[PDB]
């Protein structure tokens, strides 16, 4: 068969934050990762001799990566906490009535009901298929996409998406 | 696409065990491997936000390298050893006739024909099924499960399950 | 020469944390770190074979990241923050005026100026050294122990002791 | 399901080279990379207990390697190169009109349109197959086989055959 | 004792690179490496909590590197080796008559005798302790600094200079 | 400072035996490992451009891991073991009066007290002094050697030797 891979992965592309998992009935203590970004594409040899050039993943892993680096994670469709603004503090209030306030700029609210690591995996696949651009990719026949997330070396999910 | 899969790996996965590796006509020395396993499951994000918990899947594979771990891994179904077991000793008598004794203890019954890593990963992959319980599995919707077994850092095998 | 080293390293021997960096004029944003930790100590081969039994070193590293891991580092020494303990929670005001709140059981309160990975490395090392007491390393003429510290799989701290 | 992969990867399965990368309309500079081999082939346990001895597989992948090691890769397909014999020397003349002679013995010819590490892999997915002989994977019941090459830790291309 | 070390090591802090080893009666065929380069500093945990920061470390060993990536090293001050310019090209004539000939923005020309991955360390040593800039060092009294240079992820030569 | 230090380390690099750790009062099970061998040598960079040719020092390790590789390793030193020769077979007996037997062509005997991965070091390291030769190591002026052996990836010792 003539379908091809090529895929990027570096400890470079990786963004370290703050977070907790809540969901019904389950609320853990604040803790945090060095998440980790891998990034796998199928195609076909094209005639510029690759499937993709690898410096266009490279350059869209690490931007996706540097938006995310540096905050508290906060899962804005989350059922089971209430944020409320207060002055400069986003204010978080869980379901056994404990809270949580950090300064708005220490957090990055993406749309995903848990900062699980599927979940975010979920939000950057979609982000970098927006980053690459789907015509782009519909242009050289790519066909598939895979990222791996880690959240530390011993554990990580992987999302996909036929295109 | 919407399947998802996790997977856990760490050097702490290890069972460290002697064996030796005897077929038709062949028939290799006594040494020893640092043997490495690494679980995969395909599933679906749940309403808790994971495929499966890393913690159950961690705790899992710990438990069935623990019973492996430290032993000589005897394969009770070989065509080519004839197994004697006198006072506290297993005997091993090889087909040109060589012998092997150990305390019974220090061995490990598995239910395989061969000591290779496929037969050791297929056992391992059996038992962890058997662990995580098919039901929990089911009620999860995972429908796949992939094992690696790696006897050295350079040299693995893969077994997989539909269920 | 006739002294030796063992040491263990594993991405077992890890703690998840939030932190944030906080010294004079400068304050970053919380996010988290998969801290790591490797051990080494120096002495010389006993009667018994060993440096010193690697399962001694590995339950002790174990046990002092179990401490740590899942919380955030709270630098009880800081000279730019003010804590205030009010009700269930830990109240850090910053430099600037800006502010967090956690609850206090999320808080693990280290005797440390910053939560630099070198601080945290010096904590951990004189932890370890009470753990496999004093009189013991002495007694197989250890004489010398280092750990590294890494804040990711890029970047690490080693703190070392001469006893 | 039944089928079972054996893989084999190490920093040994490695060659040295120098090459360039031109299509058209785009020329790079001179330069080199590590290219590492991993291969992998799926199969069933055999009698014997094994997919196919690991044994085979690194014999393989090494000699392939070791033919390739230390030279620089030109491929006489290009469509934008231009090769000439000068003494016992092999001239390069670029689309740019760029030149570039180096000593034949210094060359290894491979017929590749670009000595990108997509082609590079087909090429030695090829000659793998051939040495490791269509019948022998055959008669063990071997219907796939893929190969990953990486030219740096961070970026590799997979290729595979079903047979 | 208080001295304490800090240390970058990444995939991403690398060279890839063409280049030919040639000494008195030794020459070998061009081929390349991915070199890699860490860096370790010795000094004091300082009033801000760090030996110095990690960022300064990354930020000028990506410099070096970039400058030295994707090029023909070639060796200046080499005993066995001949460099003439004809146009836009740099003719390289060894010791047995053979010849190379690449555009001349496709070399580095560096201050060293071999391209030994030794010397390339100790060139790459003493850029970097000139662009950390010996004072800024020295304030922070570190006294000790350390490169490792990899050629391949199993060779690497380490060098250092007491500050 | 101008003394400079080359390393070579490798999967590649390993022997797999069986054994068990036996000394007074304690006894275990027979077990094994993937041992793997790194070697460091420092030395000054000589006018070949190098402390010492990096393919010296594979040829070298690989030589006496090649040795060792598949036997169990029997303590020929031991204070707490008793062996003999029945027919073709090496027997072991225990202080507690458990018995191994073997045949002789499984048992590399090792001058060492025990079958630690310190006291296989101190041999291997003896061994490749020896391989190496002194004179050789003096002409280049070689002042200090060391080895690393893992008998797993997370637990290792290193012993050097002043020359
Ligand atoms: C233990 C801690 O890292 C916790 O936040 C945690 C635990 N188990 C998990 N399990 C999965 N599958 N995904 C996660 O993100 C996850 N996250
Ligand atoms: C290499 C050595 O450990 C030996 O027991 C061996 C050789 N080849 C093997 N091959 C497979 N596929 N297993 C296994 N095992
Ligand atoms: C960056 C350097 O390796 C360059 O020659 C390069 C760039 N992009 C690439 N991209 C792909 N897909 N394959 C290559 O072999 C390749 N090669
Ligand atoms: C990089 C980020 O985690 C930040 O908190 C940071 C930056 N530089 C650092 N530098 C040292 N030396 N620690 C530590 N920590
Ligand atoms: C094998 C290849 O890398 C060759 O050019 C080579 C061989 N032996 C070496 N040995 C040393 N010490 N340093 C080198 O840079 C080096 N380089
Ligand atoms: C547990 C098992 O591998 C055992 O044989 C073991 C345990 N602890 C050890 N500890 C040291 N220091 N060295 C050893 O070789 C060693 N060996
Ligand atoms: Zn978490
Ligand atoms: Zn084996
Ligand atoms: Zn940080
Ligand atoms: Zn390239
Ligand atoms: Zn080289
Ligand atoms: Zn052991």
């Amino acid at each position: 068969n003539s379908s091809a891979e090529v895929s990027v992965e570096s400890p470079s592309f990786s963004f370290n934050c703050a977070h907790f998992i809540a969901y019904n009935g389950f609320r853990e203590t604040l803790h945090g990762h060095n998440y980790n970004v891998s990034l796998k594409v199928r195609g076909y040899v094209r005639d510029d001799g690759y499937v993709i050039d690898f410096s266009i993943l490279k350059e869209k892993v690490k931007k996706v990566c540097n938006k995310l680096d540096h905050h508290f994670i906060l899962p804005i469709y989350s059922d089971v906490l209430k944020f409320e603004n207060v002055k400069n503090n986003i204010k978080i209030i869980c379901e056994d009535n404990s809270e949580y306030s950090f300064p708005e700029r220490d957090c990055i609210k993406l749309p995903i009901k848990h900062s699980s690591t599927e979940e975010i995996g979920q939000y950057i696949l979609n982000q970098l298929i927006e980053e690459m651009d789907v015509s782009l990719l519909k242009s050289r026949h790519i066909h598939y996409i895979e990222i791996s997330v880690s959240e530390s070396p011993t554990q990580k999910a992987i999302v996909h998406k036929y295109i």
